[PDB]
């Protein structure tokens, strides 16, 4: 049906209680011939990005497929990669309740999930059963409990279990609703994950005989000169991509709306031009040495295509996909 009735229903639950009624739906379709209901064709405009082939340039940013239990109903939206996590070493609740936020006048969204998932065993569960042919992505991160200065091993422990399922690996040391979580992506800390994380690829590429890519989601809350260091750490330790941007703790575009005070990350258009931003001065540094994945705010085919012209070479939406629902896919893989 018209997605706007649809999106019309849906916000009239709970943030939450809306995203949990729409996977109840796709899981009880995914993988079964009732996925012809939200299928839909795309055109196919091949992008080659960290040795991968990439159908089109439109992927789903992680977050909303945490499980990974909806890959093929996804898929058939058109989608040129979904990105599935973030997942962490054990399952985990995450906070309380309410935990998400809606931001309509701002059609931006403020949560603080805290990773709630099942855990990376039953992700790689859910992955041997998908039959989705686009590039899958595998966010992976920290679990609370673990002390966030022996973080790394959580990640360690994830990519050996996923390596063989994944197109490419996605470390989130972005969040800002894990204790800690970000302080990983300044000076030697940041150096000593990479080293670790780029150790573990090496030893996985030779047990499993084959090089699995990996890219690192950044925050959009990074100053110039720290944002200019994290490229620069990622360029030294050979890090396959960066993917950028997370959602932001910033609330300077959002003042005088409701739950404008809510704690969490703030994401969809009141994150697009801070993203784009971010981008721009993140590709000036990397000078091509290494990719980037754009994600912030996109809506509309043109918000696309100025994250691309900012530097990226491929794209993923979230809170954008809430707003604006199916259409939105095929818009942006047909005119991007
Ligand atoms: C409800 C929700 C859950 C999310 N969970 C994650 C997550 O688990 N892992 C991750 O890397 N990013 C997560 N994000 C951030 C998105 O992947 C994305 O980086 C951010 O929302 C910016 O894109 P958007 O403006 O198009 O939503 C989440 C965002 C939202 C709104
Ligand atoms: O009702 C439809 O046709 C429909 C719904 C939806 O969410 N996606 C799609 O591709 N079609
Ligand atoms: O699950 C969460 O709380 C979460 C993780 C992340 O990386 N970004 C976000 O906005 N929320």
């Amino acid at each position: 049906m018209y997605y706007p009735f649809v999106r019309k229903a849906l916000f009239q639950l709970d943030p939450e209680r809306a995203h949990e009624f729409t996977f109840q739906q796709l899981r009880r379709i995914t993988g079964t011939p009732f996925e012809a209901l939200v299928r839909q064709k795309v055109p196919a405009k091949p992008v080659n990005c960290m040795g991968l082939t990439f159908k089109n340039p439109l992927g789903l940013a992680a977050g909303l497929d945490k499980d990974g239990e909806c890959i093929d109903a996804l898929g058939a939206m058109g989608f040129g990669s979904i990105e599935i996590g973030t997942v962490t070493p054990r399952p985990q609740p995450g906070n309380d309740k309410p935990r998400l936020f809606r931001l309509v006048d701002a059609e931006g969204l403020i949560n603080r999930m805290g990773f709630n998932n099942l855990g990376v065993d039953n992700l790689v569960e859910n992955v041997k059963k998908a039959h989705y042919d686009g590039v899958l992505g595998i966010n992976i991160g920290k679990n609370k409990d673990t002390p966030v200065e022996q973080g790394k091993d959580d990640y360690l422990i994830c990519m050996e279990k996923i390596y063989a399922y994944a197109g490419y690996i996605a470390i989130n040391i972005s969040s800002p609703n894990t204790p800690g979580l970000r302080t990983l992506q300044y000076g030697e800390a940041l150096d000593d994950l990479l080293t670790a994380i780029k150790n573990k690829q090496n030893d996985l590429q030779a047990m499993h005989h084959k090089y699995v890519p990996i890219a690192v989601k950044i925050a959009p809350d990074l100053s110039e000169e720290e944002l200019i260091q994290v490229a620069d750490s990622l360029v030294r330790h050979n890090i396959d991509g960066v993917i950028a941007t997370n959602t932001t703790l910033d609330r300077s575009l959002v003042q005088g709306m409701k739950n404008c005070d809510q704690t969490g990350g703030l994401s969809g258009r009141p994150l697009q031009l801070k993203s784009t931003e971010i981008i721009r001065r993140l590709s000036l540094e990397l000078n091509g040495r290494l990719p980037i994945i754009g994600v912030g705010g996109i809506d509309s085919v043109i918000a696309a295509r100025e994250k691309i012209a900012a530097g990226a070479s491929l794209v993923q939406i979230y809170s954008g996909f809430i707003f604006k629902g199916p259409p939105l896919i095929k818009e942006i893989v047909t005119h991007i």
